[PDB]
């Protein structure tokens, strides 16, 4: 549900590097939807910036890295927030917002999860901080889909 504040420091500390500029936060998130949309292709019709583009030609895009910067942001506030019940609660809120009334539904949002938990797997050098994203996501992901 909720991570301690030294599980935050850890994680954040091993992201450092990928999340430092406005540029590397975006290729973060781009990353994440190169995976996201390798695994569903229709997902990228989902966008309203991605119109028209395909699994051969987002990853190229201009509009893949106006998500990348939002995703990866918003990802960064979802952790930051993660000891602080208000303010994760806040973003939770805010999640339910930015993905009511769009083509994604529920069952996609929360089952789109393994791809994000895996990403940040991949990332995080202790296997402590490995589990311990995984179960934040997973709260994150259920509680915005349930608001949805
Ligand atoms: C915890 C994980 C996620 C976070 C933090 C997140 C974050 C965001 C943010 C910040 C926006 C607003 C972007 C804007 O300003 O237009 C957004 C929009 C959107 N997201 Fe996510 N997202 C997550 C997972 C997903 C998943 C799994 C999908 C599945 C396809 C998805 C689909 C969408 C769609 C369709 C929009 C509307 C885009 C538009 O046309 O403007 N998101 N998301």
């Amino acid at each position: 549900a909720v991570l301690t504040q030294t599980q935050i420091d850890s994680i954040l500390a091993d992201l450092a590097h990928h999340t430092d500029t406005t540029e590397h936060i975006t290729e973060m998130g781009v990353s994440i939807y190169k995976t996201l949309f390798a695994a569903h292709p229709e997902y990228i019709s989902y966008f309203s910036k991605l119109q028209g583009l395909t699994k051969d030609n987002v990853g190229q895009s201009e509009g893949i890295r106006y998500y990348g910067r939002t995703l990866g942001e918003e990802l960064i506030r979802l952790l930051k927030a993660a000891s602080n019940p208000s303010v994760l609660e806040e973003r939770i809120v805010q999640g339910a917002k930015d993905h009511k009334a769009r083509p994604v539904t529920k069952d996609q949002f929360t089952g789109a999860a393994p791809i994000f938990i895996k990403f940040f797997q991949g990332l995080l050098k202790k296997q402590e901080d490995k589990d311990a994203i995984e179960k934040f996501l997973l709260h994150v992901m259920q509680a915005i889909a349930a608001k949805m």
